[PDB]
């Protein structure tokens, strides 16, 4: 198959050319005006970027009414996402090697995009190695089962390893304190119970332990902070990066923590309830500036589908989490069109930095498997949750008019239509 009239992001620049994909799905040739006897698809000078990686999804293994590998990967295709990294807080949680490989087999059977699995860290399993895991996920607060580090004094031992750790950083003790101070009456109370200090104190807890390791140890962990949402945590991470010599720290943010704030809590209801919760407009701004200043490394969705039925309950009964794999690319491109980040910033946080951090080769280079996101940068259109392929057909962004959509998703050489090629 020949994709003609592409504008390709290769290295630091936009080149015009055609992309020839052989029938093994590998890029065979990149050159202007290629002339071959093959199937030809005219890209009409749309932008071709290395396939987008969503480094933070929950595809709900064990809870397949919420989402499964098929609906999740169809959602990914629809969102222009070529690679997704799925978290281990399943029913049961992925805390043993056998559970990991039993989930990996189900994943291989029906996933239509490139899905990788993270391993769940407990106080009991933390020295184990799982060769096919992309990263080791630490929850500092209750998720499911024993997937929860309840004793923070063990964090130094857990982190003192040559491993890639992802961390959900909210402080259990701050949240417990706040639960004695506030009642969950309305949606804003969720934001007061899991307040900004609960995130900042969890980040401080981790950093304190990394400083010890950096000087007293030969181990070189890479620590990736999931969904950072506060200006103070970003500041602390910026500071400590200047002090650490052996330990790399990366930062991810979500679209909802960039766009939404707690003044919207009562209007968003269940669709605004997620962990960490809605913050202040000043935090939105800090995260956007953090992308421009390269303090924020990646954007990931924290795609967390639940049943619509449960998301319509009151604040006490409503589960935390929203779907987001189908809105992450348009919401990020929308920032480009509003002049808040540059096009190359968008590429860096959706495609290039996730590929470096998690060791995923999505490069548009001859000989590589073709994993491409093809976008129409200027297409204006409404987000319409009825057009989602996820089982979770709802969103706080439903009805938003944004500019910039994926139109095609290429998965290992196979061309699919994305959300924008029906918009
Ligand atoms: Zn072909
Ligand atoms: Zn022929
Ligand atoms: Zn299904
Ligand atoms: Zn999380
Ligand atoms: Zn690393
Ligand atoms: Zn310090
Ligand atoms: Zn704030
Ligand atoms: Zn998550
Ligand atoms: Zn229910
Ligand atoms: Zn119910
Ligand atoms: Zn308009």
């Amino acid at each position: 198959m020949l994709l003609k009239n592409c504008r390709i992001i290769k290295d630091n620049k936009i080149i015009e050319g055609d992309i020839l994909i052989d029938e093994n799905g590998r890029i065979k040739k990149i050159a202007k005006d290629i002339k071959v006897d093959d199937e030809i698809i005219d890209i009409k000078n749309s932008l071709v970027i290395p396939g987008v990686i969503d480094a933070h999804v929950h595809f709900r293994w064990g809870e397949e009414k919420k989402e499964d590998f098929l609906s999740g990967s169809l959602a990914g295709i629809n969102g222009g996402v070529c690679f997704a990294i799925d978290m281990p807080n399943n029913k049961p949680p992925i805390t043993t090697k056998e559970l990991f490989y039993k989930k990996l087999e189900d994943c291989k059977k029906d996933s239509k995009i490139n899905v990788f699995l993270n391993f769940g860290v407990t106080e009991n399993n933390y020295l184990g190695t799982v060769e096919d895991a992309k990263a080791y996920k630490i929850f500092m607060v209750k998720s499911v089962g024993d997937l929860f580090i309840e004793d923070y004094s063990k964090l130094k031992d857990i982190l003192n390893q040559n491993k890639l750790f992802c961390i959900h950083a909210e402080h259990k003790d701050v949240i417990n304190e706040n639960l004695k101070k506030y009642q969950l009456n309305s949606w804003i109370d969720h934001c007061k119970i899991r307040d900004e200090k609960s995130e900042v104190e969890a980040v401080k807890e981790v950093i304190k332990n990394l400083k010890i390791i950096d000087r007293q140890s030969n181990k070189k962990p890479h620590v990736h902070f999931c969904h950072i949402s506060t200006k103070e945590a970003l500041y602390l991470i910026k500071k400590v990066r200047q002090e650490l010599k052996n330990i790399k720290i990366t930062v991810e943010v979500t679209p909802h923590h960039i766009y939404l704030n707690k003044d919207m809590a009562e209007e968003l209801k269940g669709f605004g309830k997620f962990n960490p919760p809605l913050r202040e407009k000043d935090d939105n701004i800090a995260l956007i500036k953090g992308i421009v200043n390269k303090d924020v490394d990646i954007i990931a969705s924290d795609h967390a589908p639940h049943l619509l039925e449960d998301k319509l309950k009151n604040v006490k009964n409503c589960p935390s989490g929203i779907p987001g794999i189908e809105t992450i690319v348009p919401l990020t491109l929308n920032l480009v069109n509003k002049g808040l980040i540059s096009l190359f910033d968008a590429i860096r946080v959706l495609s290039k930095n996730p590929a470096k951090i998690f060791n995923i080769n999505n490069k548009i280079e001859e000989g590589n498997l073709a994993n491409l996101t093809i976008i129409d940068l200027k297409k204006e259109g409404k987000i319409n949750a009825e057009l989602f392929k996820s089982k979770a057909k709802f969103s706080p962004f439903d009805g938003w008019e944004v500019k910039g959509f994926p139109i095609y998703t290429v998965i290992n050489g196979t061309l699919y239509e994305a959300y924008g090629c029906k918009c």
